[PDB]
């Protein structure tokens, strides 16, 4: 029958648009700055060394393919909580958290969203920073929640609109939900500094808000696992019982294996068990039980001292290269004689950098230099390499002069 | 804090209770007839040889771990449609279908349910057979649909209530959604015979209902992939545009890897593309993209003639062991001098058997013989081995005399 005749073609992804054009282009100087995953100095995908080793170990052990418990691989969940909270964290040692395996960060966000829709009786409003990762909208919207915003990004400075944020958060009706990026804000790269974080916590705590941390770049941002989880741990220390989403897509290069976890900070171990039971009832009818590969690999690395050690060197390598490219970019623009202030480029943290380029300049860059990026002036630092940072500096200048 | 004080401990799982209870038992003759997965003759998990062959191939190539498209691995989806529909199916050849990778069977059903909630404007009603897999309820309910039922299982004969089914479907409001198990009904093992299927088709066609096929046991039920897809293929041939969910959990032993697919039979290629666009928009906020491992393994096997061929031998090997245990249970029950009719045991198909046992009998069985099963009298045939089938038979006779 003609059941779907009324179904219209959904809109095309602007992001896919840029990568399709990049692919068509024959100029060997082409650059893809819309890329969403890490790339090495050669512009190639990168499977960590400790990943290959973990993998090799699994093969050796001739493990079965049996179903994992609903909540996932217990060695993976425990290790996940420990990674996030810190070993000597009171939350962790008291076992007053509940961690469940989710389908990477996205799945983990969704599960958390479905959990709040069901049990967070106090409000349906989720406040996102302006701007946020595109997916954040439909995630919360599809789960049945209401969307709100708080100023975050400042276009004047390509930095934190600290005054704007504080004024916005200050007017948040008590017992509302606020989504915060732990580090390496997507898509701006603009993160609060320690001092800003401390004032943010104070008000979150004061207005008695439910803080929902999105931690998708732990270790990948600064190169330090402890530094990256700083804000999140600060909140929990100040008595803010958060909810959290962790992704291993970037820090482990696990992209397609989809490994992540959803965590709930509870009053105690008693309550944690109750929440856990409820999280299980929710997930069953979603997908029953999670993909085991990614978790097995992740658990082995975090759980195996020789592997974990290698993992930290490797993760650090990734982060150092991105910083390097940022550094080189600013220095090269000066070298080109750019009068403009490009500090933001080096103040910004992680994979994404909001250049401050305007839509017209982006166009010149694409049309004239074969540099592919979105019209918002957002560049993926992963697409920069030692071999082309110069070229990019050149082009940016040409179009900004 | 204290956001969660009101969250209560969720109901304990029955299936789980029997596995746990079993574990804690000391009898050496104890048996677990509650197992939800296939077990070999020694009562052990079984990774297909063809599966190991596939993993070794992937390993040698040194593949990346990059994100798959939202819809999943194209080699996987195409192959999935092909296995279901049949190589020379008209639906296949015209390209008037759309198949997206799902998180095994559960995940595929959920996407499908969410999709219907969103676009199936003709009704909110889903008709499940009485009885069905527990999970079927929350899947639909959580998706936002209303559940109804049609008579299926006949407790008096432990066979199909064909009459009641035919009468019930005849009275189902037009353009309603009806869930059908392609083969090896879970939990009864009661399936319509080819001739009864032909009759059901006609009624479904006439009432102009949307048939939602749940195919979790293709090839694993009877040892023949084509024979198992019979009913599915007949509906389509008759001009009923179904929607379908596939699982590779059982047939390939991919349990924990989570390999599945959701398919929509459309009017044409043009509508197929509109539908796929909309399915992508739905999944994104669910989990972004699917786990790659299972899809990789599945695809290699389906696409490589040599592996595909070995697979068909292994699947057949699985179906036969099961059929053997059924044959042997009955014969051992007679042997014992049991006077009851146990033909149902051999009449039934697949891993699950509705024995007809009553609760208190089940109780004595657990208590007195150390035989673990659900109180509904359902047993997993996978839990029966040649070495213990005699033991089972004796126990049942004892409890039923
Ligand atoms: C803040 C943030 N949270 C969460 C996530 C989710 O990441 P994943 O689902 O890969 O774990 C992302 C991932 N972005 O990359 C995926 C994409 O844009 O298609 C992210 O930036
Ligand atoms: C008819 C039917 N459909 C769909 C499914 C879903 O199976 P899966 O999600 O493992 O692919 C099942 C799975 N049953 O066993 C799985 C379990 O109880 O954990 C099923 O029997």
């Amino acid at each position: 029958s003609s059941w779907w005749s009324h179904v219209e073609m959904g809109p095309p992804d602007p992001i896919l648009g840029v990568t399709e054009a990049f692919k068509r282009d024959t100029n060997s100087k082409k650059m893809n700055l819309g890329v969403g995953a890490y790339r090495d100095d050669n512009g190639k995908p990168y499977v960590l060394n400790c990943v290959r080793k973990a993998e090799a170990m699994i093969a050796a052990k001739k493990m079965d393919k049996e179903y994992l418990p609903i909540a996932g691989l217990a060695d993976f969940t425990r290790a996940s909580a420990e990674l996030a909270l810190g070993e000597n964290s009171e939350a962790f040692k008291s076992g007053r958290y509940v961690t469940v395996q989710g389908i990477s960060g996205t799945g983990s966000l969704r599960v958390g969203a479905n959990f709040l829709q069901r049990f967070f009786k106090f409000s349906r409003d989720v406040y996102l920073p302006k701007p946020s990762w595109g997916n954040h909208t439909p995630i919360f919207r599809d789960a049945g929640l209401q969307l709100q915003a708080y100023r975050y990004y400042d276009p004047k400075t390509c930095s934190l609109d600290f005054t704007g944020a504080m004024e916005d958060i200050s007017k948040i009706p008590e017992k509302s939900i606020i989504l915060l990026h732990a580090c390496a804000h997507n898509p701006t790269g603009v993160d609060p500094r320690q001092e800003q974080w401390k004032e943010l916590a104070s008000v979150v705590k004061k207005r008695n808000l439910l803080a929902y941390f999105d931690m998708a770049y732990q270790g990948f941002a600064s190169g330090d696992i402890n530094r990256d989880a700083w804000a999140l741990r600060h909140f929990i220390e100040q008595g803010i019982d958060v909810v959290l989403s962790q992704s291993y897509a970037k820090n482990m290069g696990l992209y397609g294996e989809r490994a992540g976890a959803f965590t709930v900070i509870c009053r105690d171990a008693e309550e944690a068990k109750r929440v856990e039971s409820q999280l299980k009832i929710l997930i069953r009818p979603m997908y029953s039980n999670p993909p085991m590969n990614g978790a097995r690999i992740a658990s082995l690395i975090l759980n195996t001292p020789e592997l974990r050690k290698e993992w930290l060197v490797e993760v650090k390598g990734m982060a150092d290269r991105i910083i390097s490219m940022r550094t080189q970019l600013v220095s090269n623009l000066k070298k080109e004689g750019s009068s403009h202030n490009w500090q933001h480029i080096t103040d910004q943290i992680g994979m994404f950098c909001f250049t401050g380029l305007k839509p017209e300049q982006v166009e010149r860059l694409t049309k004239e230099f074969s540099i592919y990026m979105t019209k918002d002036g957002r560049i993926s630092v992963a697409g920069v390499a030692s071999s082309n940072v110069g070229y990019l500096a050149h082009a940016i200048h040409q179009v900004t002069k």
